[PDB]
């Protein structure tokens, strides 16, 4: 009920100076429900998590809360690869009414199968908050197996689901076997949100959402009805834009594309780059164009 | 033509490692009877590494008469040396094989415009329809879609893919360089639900080896639209496809069908006629989920 | 003369409660000086800088520099995927007297390699000290190229030297042409320290020193020496410990070996483990008995 | 004179060239230009020779191409070095025919592939293996090459083959992971013949306790690959050095494409060489990989 359809990953907008333009969030965010969004994400890694100080990373969750005023869910990013920070930025979540906590696998320091186990159960423990363990090894290398998301899911009822960025289908079907059908399983993949939900997922949290929410919902509206059919026809209309928004990293793919439709700021963090090479930007207009949102 | 569950056929030997031709016919027979839309005789499940060509020929042939214009026969035809691909492309046409299945070169790693060369001069030499086989597991290397786009562009009667790169977005990027009518067929058993979501049209199969008529009806509710039906199937059939791969897919298969239907475990080395206990556990448990073994 | 031979990735120990144990932490800097080790890297990745504060990141460098007195350079961790996080612990190691700076490639967020090269600039810019990039992609995900590398050292004066965790030795090869002869290429792969000197390293930062400072210093002594058979004889002694630390974590696997052989604490941070399993354990004692660390 | 070991007993060791096969314009085997590049390649102090390996283009060869070069190898080295014929198959018939076929040309060892492309289980690398050295009593260096291959044989693997047949004596490791080296001396024993199978590695490859390299560069570079190896031996690793910075540029180069192609391009500017290849091997490289070649080879010492 409250985890499904088309989530946006919201981006965090700034102004030049690089500070957190609270203006153009809230009109980010405003826009995402009146065009169909079923939830939203605030301080995910497309929100440039990495790159904002606690306080911002408070702010923005708070705003997002306030804006959204109960209309969709609000699942909190509260990410870290420090179980004492992780919690800690869930507990703020908790506080400042979230509805929801997406929590990242640990990066860089590599923990083991039993590290994930303790780290998840820590934060689960924590709160009272449902908890969307978030699998991506592309990021954070290490890999939760179904296995060990299966004991988390028995040991914590509030381990309600999973964004899983594997890319890998299989690990859907080895998902339901190992957590049970009624597990909430969300793509952490755009491109392979169509198949995703074929294997029994239920929505995709969503990176291209920010750029086409409509479209995306009306593609995930389309899979809840059973009729793939038409989901594949959204996968024509929308695929060039998956692939063209993450030529290079997805954060700057989307605030260029935005850019273009909407006139939003396109300055990131640094390592993050305000700039894009021309084939990307050429990609992502011609795929704008496709997708009908630009002329 | 090419569509719904077509197996990936294996190649039946007695104890003392020579191909058993009636258990192939008996095999073959009985995958049309249970609901299968195509066969592929002497593919990779088929053990062609370890084959002659005078044992890979026979077996095409016995494979297209047993058929008897039932299914069509899309008949193992690769190498990584484009000579012997052209040799085994021409025999099979003239045994009256349906299409082709033309692997990508393994081992010798060729660049993309040598993957070029090789299905241009493959394609050139025939007239039956081609499906490149694309398996970067096992040939490392991996034909991207601007170069399987050329291809298709090039000639006519490359028609499909095989795609076993287990990566769906592929489908969807093959949609665009290719065609929506280019015929993509699963190469991969546990992500054959979500490959024909993205435009699939069916898969080449080793799991249809064991349960032909539950792979078929799962393809049939697919081509229906009926994507809940087809997960139904999946939840009855994925621990079959995930116990078959633990060691070698031929072995696992080979095994779950010496259970079934008493099949001899005969593979030809560096294959193994046996597996670990764990593995046998596993497709044990997994026949008997999926209504075949008591 | 500063960046050579054996430089241990620090350790920080800590007590029962998980608070830095400082007492311990300084008798292992002074055990290190006394078996031979060349250098120090406090708060690095073996350091647990990941579950470390702003200021015990801090005083664990000051710490180390205090202990140090001079006798050996102490190469402070400053690494941060936030390019402006970076800046603030690399002011503060400068500030409390670090003879250089340790930087790890931005990870979790893959920067592109113009992304790679703003961030080491931004550092380098900020700082007067000597800068040593943290190339490890196992951890980071993404890969500083050979041509970025030597981009930032034709650009930079300060960046001098690289800790090369790739594991592919023709790397040093492509380095010495890209950045020079004289760049300083150190092994940041304890199992391959002895090719890597081969193909033109000078030195390793070491996870192993920290259980064999003596052996790891006399096995880069025999390298700087030309002598080459003697650091097989080294390498034939110790790559049974390099093989069992890291058959888990590596800072578990350390502080369980330095728990057999100078009882040390095994506390670590969540998300890594104060436990190994028992194979793991078996594995270390064998290789401590190899080495000649336990009867 | 003759190649003797005072071990007499079994030696491999040094640069030993993984011999392309040429061809005529037609594709066609050029037997006289395989001959004369064997003999160059004694003269400029090649310790060893492959034929018919990877780079020998064995993948499209027949049976009779194979056979007939094998020969022609032992014939022109005329038992001045070590020939270390090419058998390798991924189906363990086929291996055990050329291995004999080998044995009974006169070749004084094997060099012998993981089986590719079909993916054997570590317990069927074993079975593989096993078969071919119980069939031949030639001495047997297993070629692992997970980049071709994908299967990848484990230390344990190795050196329970080490145990079960003394004819297996060494391994040509193209890993790229020299930690493997230091493994394969705990599993197969300081007296295993490890050989490197990555030329731009080679140099660490040995200071991990390698003796030599089966060298695509060697074919090129013949002196300079030998003199490499030599300060190798003789413990002079910063000479090594030397050798490395002169010839890294050219290892790079011939692999920017497959090593196949660079090296006959780079072999049609130093000597004439034809450039053809078999399909799916291309006989044509890109300008910018020619370039770099043509630079490699400036670097080197061996253009102008």
């Amino acid at each position: 009920k409250m985890f499904k359809g088309s989530i946006p990953a919201l981006i965090t907008p700034f102004t030049d100076n690089g500070a957190v333009d609270e203006q153009a969030f809230a009109a980010h965010v405003e826009w995402q429900i009146a065009e169909g969004s079923n939830g939203l994400v605030p301080v995910g890694t497309t929100g440039e998590s990495p790159t904002l100080s606690h306080d911002e990373h408070k702010r923005v969750v708070e705003l997002c809360i306030e804006v959204a005023a109960k209309r969709v869910p609000v699942i909190a990013g509260a990410g870290s690869n420090n179980t004492d920070e992780a919690i800690e930025l869930a507990l703020h979540a908790q506080d400042a009414g979230a509805d929801a906590l997406l929590v990242v696998t640990p990066y860089y320091n590599k923990p083991t199968q039993k590290g994930l186990f303790a780290h998840f159960s820590a934060v689960a423990e924590a709160v009272k908050l449902p908890i969307v363990i978030y699998n991506i090894p592309p990021r954070s290398v290490v890999d939760m197996s179904p296995e060990t998301m299966g004991a988390l899911v028995k040991a914590h009822k509030n381990i309600v689901g999973v964004k899983d960025a594997t890319g890998k289908l299989d690990r859907v079907s080895e998902q339901r076997i190992s957590c049970g059908k009624d597990f909430i399983q969300l793509s952490g993949e755009d491109s392979t949100a169509l198949g995703f939900n074929a294997h029994g997922g239920v929505g995709c949290i969503s990176v291209s959402a920010n750029v086409a929410p409509r479209l995306c919902s009306e593609f995930q509206a389309a899979m809840l009805a059973g009729d793939y059919a038409k989901a594949l026809e959204y996968q024509d209309r929308l695929m060039p834009l998956h692939r063209a928004i993450f030529m290079e990293p997805g954060v700057c793919g989307t605030k260029y594309a935005l850019s273009k439709t909407r006139g939003c700021n396109r300055k990131v963090r640094s390592p993050l780059m305000s700039t894009l090479e021309p084939a990307t930007e050429a990609a992502i207009d011609a795929a704008l164009k496709h997708a009908g949102l630009m002329n």
